[PDB]
């Protein structure tokens, strides 16, 4: 079920699912105005790593749990992925999972292979080693695709309490929006966060299938 | 435990302190507006718009919302009703009935409750209309609701359609859940889970749960 656009810059061809289909157009408009400036900047992830995301089905995902951006260093496009496990975030959010599930021995976790959940980076790249630094890049694209994401998702799950202090949730909606501690913030209190469980406590409430978080886990 | 005046009707209004860092642009908003609002006959009166203001705001962790007050005999406390004959509360007598197992029961009012504040978004309606007075509370109404989701830890709204087109910045800290409006007669309330779920979502938080008895008239 892909296809592909293509936008004057770098990196030319963006391959999307069906699903992304009613945005796109839009994107590849966006993308051509601001795509030159960002462009000028070394970005984490590369370029042609920004819109890989953009392959996932949505009509099958039930979750989103987002970050403000990518890592300021290595990041692949997929959001809090960390290929050796060395960035703090996964590896936090992996210890929260493990004492939920009971798994103790694992080699890493990765959010993008667990079922009916898509993780994203609400801003698609940062000028390397600076957080939120395209935000003025990025700023009409990031609303343009995370609200076409909540039109699939049941529950938008934002980590960092500074990061999205102005998100503005839409109540009746069909779409709950909880933002929690970032997994690298400070004195634990994302240890202590029980978001994740909270998120099926809200999926089994809309009569949706809860998330089995066990599936993030590599071995 | 306060008090600030206004230019038009109720004239002044009466809070307590969790409400102060607030009162400054809920004068200022209710000036711009109240002239307009105030031509209609109101559910509820004027002096009772704003007594859901006297509540302490640090002891409540669980806020239960309604789009705006009964276009009849509103009393300024959302859901409240005297002789028991709204089907709202009579729906919701019913469910807490079920969760607490309390049968035998001549009443109940949200507001008596240990944790929990009742409230309406918008502050009042003109009599014998719902919904009728949006356009006036709309920036008072995302000002009070933002400062409770301050404090409080989970907020749940009745009535789908009525909050279908209500954005809010909550932050928090706050979880939200939206259910059918319990007058609603296509729905039975009965099957609805939202009060059964929110004591889980108080444990999830690590707060302790509300006990819905208290609510019971006897």
């Amino acid at each position: 079920h892909m296809n592909s656009v293509t936008v004057s810059h770098a990196p030319y061809t963006i391959t999307y699912h069906n699903d992304w289909e009613p945005v796109m157009s839009q994107l590849v408009e966006f993308y051509n105005e601001v795509a030159s400036w960002l462009l000028r900047d070394e970005t984490s992830p590369i370029p042609d790593k920004f819109f890989i995301q953009l392959k996932q089905p949505l009509r099958n995902k039930r979750v989103c749990v987002c970050g403000i951006d990518p890592y300021p260093k290595d990041g692949t496009g997929v959001p809090f992925e960390s290929p050796n496990f060395t960035k703090k975030s996964i590896k936090e959010i992996a210890s929260s999972i493990s004492r939920l599930t009971g798994v103790i021995d694992y080699k890493g976790y990765n959010l993008n292979i667990i079922d009916g959940v898509i993780p994203w980076n609400y801003y698609l790249s940062c000028k390397l080693g600076e957080t939120k630094s395209h935000a003025i890049y990025w700023d009409k694209i990031s609303k343009l695709l995370l609200q076409h994401i909540t039109k699939h998702v049941s529950v938008l799950y934002c980590l960092g309490k500074t990061d999205f202090s102005n998100i503005r949730a839409k109540l009746g909606g069909g779409v709950t929006t909880i933002v929690g501690y970032h997994p690298a913030a400070r004195d634990r209190q994302f240890e202590k966060d029980r978001s994740f469980e909270i998120i099926n406590v809200l999926l089994e409430l809309d009569n949706k299938a809860p998330i089995n978080w066990a599936q993030g886990f590599i071995y």
